[PDB]
C-alpha cells in the first residue's frame, strides 16, 4: 500500500469477536523506533573470566524487531475469561499483520535543549525473514512484545543472536549474519507494510482438567479377573515358611490392581516451600537445582518436562525450577523477593504426569533367593515409555504462544517445554530500521565509513489480527464445572486495571484448565 | 400414537443440546398414579371456626395432573450453569410433551398378603385443557413438579381448585367445573399420547447484573451546567440571615446532582437477621409481616414487589417476606430451623429496586415560612411512578418458570412476582385419571351409584423437551466477570449429587444474574 | 500393556437397565420420592459378530514350523470339554505366536 503525506496509512483495529467456531482477535498499539548500535553490527562476547557455563560470542544488531509470542497481547482478561470456561480447547489458524502510519521525527540537542521536529522525507525500512534465514529468537521468552494493555505505547525491542564459541571466542563454524543482505521495503510516510500468515495443522491445546486419574480408572464394583502374587511366605507354626499365593485385584486390592497405560515421564526437582521457614537455610539455588549439560556447560533445566508441581494437600510447595514465574507489575529484575512473584501451578495435570519433585516409581535391584533377601531402588529420572501418557504445561494468559521447532535430525513430541505450540514454520521474524541520514559532510572527499548522522527515530501504529480455532465442551457431567471468576468482596482496586496514576496490572497468572473432561 | 401390547410406544428421550442460539432440553421421567378420593368429586372447605384470613370452599377432583413449572425439571446443574454464565438472558419458545408406555397394575389385597398384578384392558384418560377453562393451578408453587433428578421416579399430584365462598360457606357466582365434561382421550397400553406448544412473544429474563447505579451514573470529570439550591441561611455578623444561594453539581457535589430516572417502587418489609442474636425477643411473624387485603381476609405479601434484599455490607438482613425459601433436601415441612433453609438474596438489583426493608424516599410535608420551620417525612409504600425503571425477581434453577396472567381488565406489568415469566396462555393444564374398574356387580339390578370397584393404579413415563432461545453477552468490559463455580476443596460429598445413600441433592440455590451489563 | 488392541475410538459402552415399577401407591398424595417397587428381573439373548482380518503366513523355511496341538495320549477328560457335571473348563491359557517369521 501507498498514499499522501496528510493520510492515515491505515485505521485502528482493535476489536474481538467471537463465531461460535472460531474467534478473531484483532489489536493495535502505537510504537516507537530509536537507532541502535548507532546504526552498526557490533561483535559481542561474555565477559573473558566469566563461568564458563556463562560463556558466549555472537552479534548485535542496529535492526528492531517486533514480536507478539504472548497470549494477553491479543487476549483482554474478559476475553480470555470467555474462551478459557468454555472450552475443550483451541488453537491458532490464521494471522494478518500491518504496519502503519509511521512517522520519522528528528532530534535537535542544541546546547541545553532539544527540540524534535519531523524528518518527513527519511525513512524506516522493514521486511520479514519468511524464509526462516534468521536465527529465530522469539520463542526465547524475551520480553519486548505487545503491551497487554492497549492504550500502551512501547519501544520495539533491538535483533541481537548468538553463535558458536569456545569460551569468550569465536570458533570458525559459527556464522555472522548480515539483515542488509536482505531486501527491506522501506517505508516514508503514507507507506503503510501489510502482510499475512497461515499457521499450520497443530493440536488444540488441552484447556480442560482430567476428572479421572490413571490408577483410579477401572470399576469398583466389579473384581478383575487377572491374578496378582498377593503373599510369598506362609504361617509355618511358629516361622514363616516362603509360599506364594495369589489374588484377584478388587476394589480394596486397588493399588494392586493390573492396568493398561503408565504416567507420563520425569526428571526430579527440588522442592522449595512458600513457607520460608521449612526450607534449608543455604545456597543451593544453584548447586542444587536440576540441570543437564552440552560441551561441557551445564545449563539449567528450567519449565522441566511437563510434571504436576505439589501432591495433595501442599499447595504451599514447588519445583526449584519446575514451574513458570512472573513479575507482579513493577518487581524489580534481580533477587526480588517472592512476595513480588507470582508462581504458576499445575496441580491439574497431577493426575497423569508424575509430581516434580517426587520419583517416578521404584524398581528392583537384584534377583531374591533363599539367602538374598529381594532389593529395591526408587527412580528419579524416567525417559518415555510405551504406555506412557501425559498432559502438557498449561498456557496462561501472559505466557508463550508457541515457538519455532528447531530444525533437526529428530525431535520428540515438539510442545514447546515452556508451554504453547510447537510450530515447524512460525510466524516469520519481522524486522525494522531506521535508514540512515548523514549528517552534513565535508566539502573535500574522503574515503572513510561514514560517522556523523543525523540524530533520530521513528514512530508509527502496528496491528495484529489472528484467528483462532476452537473445539466446545461436551460432557454429560451433571454437577457443576469451576470457573475462573473475580472476587465479590470489595476491593481498593479493580483487578487487571489501572491504578490511581493509570499503571495498569495483572493481579495473577491466569491459567487454562478449569473444564474438566474425563480420561 | 398407537400399535400392540410387547411394544414400547415411546423412547426414552433425555438429552440437552445447545445451538448456540437456542438451546434445547429434553426429559424424561418415570411416574405413578393412584386412584384419588377414591373416583369421586368432594367438596371441600375451611375449617368452621379458623381465622376468617384462612377461608375457603372449593373442591377436589379424582382427576391428577402433570407440571414441570420448574426450571430443574429441564436444567442440569451442569447445564444451567453453561447458560447462566454466558448469557445477558433467554426465554423459551415452545415445547412438546408426550407420555406413554402406559401400564396399568391391580393391586389385591387378600387378607395378610397384597399382590399386584396386570390389568392390561383397563384405561388411563388423560386430557389438556388447552381452552384454559379450568381453574389454573400450576404457577401456584405447589410442590409435585418433575424431579429434577432423572432417575428419581415420581407421583402424580391430584387436581382441586377454590372458588368464592363467605366464610367455610359457599357463594352462588363459585362455580362447580366437572372434569369429565372434557373430551379425555383414552389410553389403554401400546397406547401414547403426544402434544405439542409454542410459547408466546415474551421478555427474555434480564440474566445480568448492572455495573453501574441510577444515582452514579453521569460523569464525574464535567459538573452539569444546571443548578440547585446549594444554602438557604447565611452569617449575618452573630446571626444567620436567610439568603438562597444555589450551586452548580459537581462532583464533590452528586448527591445534588440533577438526574432523569427514578429508583423502581417499593412496598416495606421487616428486616430479620440471619443472626438470632439482633432479632427482637417475640411473635411479630403475622402480626409485623406486611400484608394487603381482599374482602375483609388480610393475606400475606411474599415475594413482595421485586426489591433489593439488604445494602452494601448486610448479606446477615432480609425480608421478612421478601424473599424466596426453599428447604435444604429433606427439611421437614413446618416451624423447620433457619439452619434448614436456603434463603435466596437479591442484592444484585440495589443498583435500581429500593430496598425492601428501607423506605422509598422522603417528601416533604409542611409548607415553610419565616414562623414554620421545613417539615419532612419518609414514604414506606411508593407506588408506581413516571420516569421510574426498575428489574425483576431473578430466577433460580429450582425456581417457578412461568405463570398465568389473571384475565382481568388491567394488568400492570405482569411479570410474575414469585418470578418467572409471565404467560397470558401458559402451557395448558395436562390432565389424568384412571377409567374407574366396577368390581363384580350383584346379579339382581340395583339404581344406585357404583361404589365397588377394582382396586388399581397406572404408572409409565412422560416426556417433555423445551425449546429456549438466548441473546449472548456483548460488553466491551476488560476485568473478568463473575462466574458461578464449584468450591475446590475437598469435601465429604459432591454438590447436586447423591449421597451414600442415592438421595440427589440441591446444595444451594443458584441464580441467574452474574454476567455484568452497564445500566 | 496388558496386551491387547490399543483403540482410539473402541467399541462403545452398551448399557441396559430394567426402568423401575412402582408398586401399588397411596390414595393419599405424596411428594417423597417412590421407593416401594415391584421386585422383577429380566432376561433374553444378546448376540455379538465380528469380522476379523488375516494376514496369512509366507516363509521360505524348509523345516517344520511349531503348531499348537492337543495330547495324543489318553486322559480322563478331553481339554476344553464339560467335565462329567457338565463344567465347561479351559486347561491351559493358549497364546498367539507359533508361527515363526524372521527378524
Amino acid at each position: 500500500g501507498a498514499d499522501g503525506v496528510g493520510n492515515s496509512s491505515g485505521n485502528w483495529h482493535c476489536d474481538s469477536t467471537w463465531m461460535g467456531d472460531r474467534v478473531i482477535t484483532t489489536s493495535t498499539r502505537t510504537w516507537a523506533l530509536p537507532t541502535y548500535n548507532n546504526h552498526l553490527y557490533k561483535q559481542i562476547s561474555s565477559q573473558s573470566g566469566a563461568s564458563n557455563d556463562n560463556h558466549y560470542f555472537g552479534y548485535s544488531t542496529p535492526w528492531g524487531y517486533f514480536d507478539f509470542n504472548r497470549f494477553h497481547c491479543h487476549f483482554s482478561p474478559r476475553d480470555w475469561q470467555r474462551l478459557i470456561n468454555n472450552n475443550w480447547g483451541f488453537r491458532p489458524k490464521r494471522l494478518n499483520f500491518k504496519l502503519f502510519n509511521i512517522q520519522v521525527k528528528e532530534v535537535t540537542q542544541n546546547d541545553g535543549t532539544t527540540t524534535i521536529a519531523n524528518n518527513l522525507t527519511s525513512t524506516v525500512q522493514v521486511f520479514t525473514d519468511s524464509e526462516y534465514q534468521l536465527p529465530y529468537v522469539l520463542g526465547s521468552a524475551h520480553q519486548g512484545c505487545l503491551p497487554p494493555f492497549p492504550a500502551d505505547v512501547f519501544m520495539v525491542p533491538q535483533y541481537g543472536y548468538l553463535t558458536l564459541n569456545n569460551g569468550s571466542q569465536a570458533v570458525g563454524r559459527s556464522s555472522f549474519y548480515c539483515l542488509e543482505y536482505f531486501p527491506s521495503q522501506m517505508l516514508r510516510t503514507g507507506n503503510n507494510f501489510t502482510f499475512s500468515y497461515t499457521f499450520e495443522d497443530v493440536p488444540f491445546h488441552s484447556s480442560y482438567a482430567h476428572s479421572q486419574s490413571l490408577d483410579r480408572l477401572m470399576n469398583p464394583l466389579i473384581d478383575q479377573y487377572l491374578y496378582y502374587l498377593s503373599r510369598t511366605n506362609t504361617p509355618s507354626g511358629t516361622t514363616t515358611q516362603s509360599r506364594l499365593q495369589f489374588s484377584q485385584a478388587g476394589a480394596s486390592d486397588i493399588r494392586d490392581q493390573s492396568r493398561n497405560w503408565l504416567p507420563g515421564p520425569c526428571y526430579r526437582q527440588q522442592r522449595v516451600s512458600k513457607t520460608s521457614a521449612d526450607n534449608n537455610n543455604s545456597e543451593y539455588s544453584w548447586t542444587g537445582a536440576t540441570k543437564y549439560h552440552l560441551n561441557g556447560r551445564d545449563s539449567l533445566v528450567n519449565p522441566g518436562p511437563a510434571m504436576a508441581s505439589h501432591k495433595d494437600d501442599e499447595e504451599k510447595f514447588f519445583p526449584q525450577s519446575g514451574v513458570l514465574i512472573f513479575g507482579k507489575q513493577g518487581s524489580e529484575k534481580t533477587n526480588v523477593d517472592i512476595e513480588k512473584v507470582m508462581i504458576t501451578d499445575e496441580e491439574e495435570i497431577r493426575t497423569t504426569n508424575p509430581v516434580a519433585t517426587e520419583q517416578y516409581g521404584s524398581v528392583s535391584t537384584n534377583l531374591q533367593r533363599g539367602n538374598r533377601q529381594a532389593a529395591t531402588a526408587d527412580v528419579n529420572t524416567q525417559g518415555v515409555l510405551p504406555g506412557m501418557v501425559w498432559q502438557d504445561r498449561d498456557v496462561y494468559l501472559q505466557g508463550p504462544i508457541w515457538a519455532k521447532i528447531p530444525h533437526t535430525d529428530g525431535h520428540f513430541h515438539p510442545s514447546p517445554l515452556m508451554g504453547g505450540f510447537g510450530l515447524k514454520h512460525p510466524p516469520p521474524q519481522i524486522l525494522i530500521k531506521n535508514t540512515p541520514v548523514p549528517a552534513n559532510p565535508s566539502t573535500t572527499f574522503s574515503a572513510a565509513k561514514f560517522a556523523s548522522f543525523i540524530t533520530q527515530y521513528s514512530t508509527g501504529q502496528v496491528s495484529v489480527e489472528i484467528e483462532w480455532e476452537l473445539q466446545k465442551e461436551n460432557s454429560k457431567r451433571w454437577n457443576p464445572e469451576i470457573q475462573y471468576t473475580s472476587n465479590y468482596n470489595k476491593s481498593v482496586n479493580v483487578d487487571f486495571t489501572v491504578d490511581t496514576n493509570g499503571v495498569y496490572s495483572e493481579p495473577r497468572p491466569i491459567g487454562t484448565r478449569y473444564l474438566t473432561r474425563n480420561l
